[PDB]
């Protein structure tokens, strides 16, 4: 039946080297592990299209949407269906903080775009690093960093907020405390 | 004001050299006309990336749409703010027909994801040319959908839609947007 996690918070929180030892953490259990990542692990050529200068916050989610539905459909889906542990160093929420609460998109319409998009597929848990936003312009960063935790508040079950500013090791301690009665 | 004309119809159906022969009557007139098409007309590179590529139906209409959301926003909206007739070759309604009604995407979520996309931007008539897909056998049958969905589509939006035989002379086709065309001006 495979266990879907996933990795969010600003670039430089942590997010990424904390899913690559969640990774390898799990395959040093002996237990089947997919990593992946979002933006590309469903159309590659997305960091292109993403890069167009001046784009239009609406254009911006619609490509990370393009590229979730192909990354859920052939990628995660498939490795869940395997019984595989799928760790994606970023998922929806991405959207959600930088395109919704940074960018000012309409939280309910980014989620109806994506309820087709995903396929309605859910991470069981989500490990949010929580960085300070200058260590990451500034009222963006502001605006997505608070987004993220307003998420958290949310869904608080499925959330797990990490202070980003704590060593490395901690956090990973942290994260494989919060996964062990899931194994 | 402006005015926002859109072209639709099968690949092969005529839209492209209709399109160019309606600029050219609006041009004879003395009217500001601005072309362009879907996909390409907001993400170049979307349409080259689908040319060599083949995605899920939800994926290709998404990406169709972040297309269509900068194309609606750098291209149509400040077209028709300057006052020119818009006509874009290619619309939303290339998406319900090939993506819905063709690859069997649910039509109200495709028309709530392109309400953001749109902002809401409607064509304010929609010639469609309409032809069999042999005009333009087991991959027939994916047209054949699609063509379909395009007349259903039409008979949904009868003040919009201006449904005409594809198969006709190029010229008899011309005069027939034409005509449709003179109330409006
Ligand atoms: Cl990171
Ligand atoms: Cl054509
Ligand atoms: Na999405
Ligand atoms: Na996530
Ligand atoms: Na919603
Ligand atoms: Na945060
Ligand atoms: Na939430
Ligand atoms: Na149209
Ligand atoms: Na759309
Ligand atoms: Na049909
Ligand atoms: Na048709
Ligand atoms: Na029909």
């Amino acid at each position: 039946p495979g266990l879907f996690l996933t990795l969010e918070g600003l670039d430089g929180s942590g997010k990424t080297t904390q899913a690559r030892r969640l990774a390898a953490f799990l395959e040093a259990q002996g237990r089947p592990v997919l990593l992946t990542r979002e933006p590309g692990g469903g159309l590659p050529e997305v960091r292109s299209l993403l890069l167009t200068q001046e784009l239009s916050p609406e254009a911006e989610y619609l490509l990370f949407s393009a590229d979730r539905a192909e990354h859920v459909r052939k990628v995660i889906l498939p490795g869940l269906a395997a019984g595989k542990v799928v760790i994606s160093d970023r998922y929806l929420d991405s959207s959600l903080a930088y395109q919704g609460y940074g960018r000012g998109l309409p939280l309910p319409w980014l989620r109806e775009v994506a309820r087709e998009a995903t396929r309605g597929l859910k991470p069981r848990l989500t490990f949010l690093l929580d960085l300070p936003p200058e260590a990451a312009g500034l009222e963006f960063f502001r605006r997505t960093r608070e987004g993220y935790l307003a998420l958290a508040r949310a869904e608080p079950g499925r959330f797990v907020v990490l202070d980003a500013t704590l060593p490395e090791e901690e956090i990973a301690r942290a994260i494989q405390a919060h996964l062990r009665p899931l194994l």
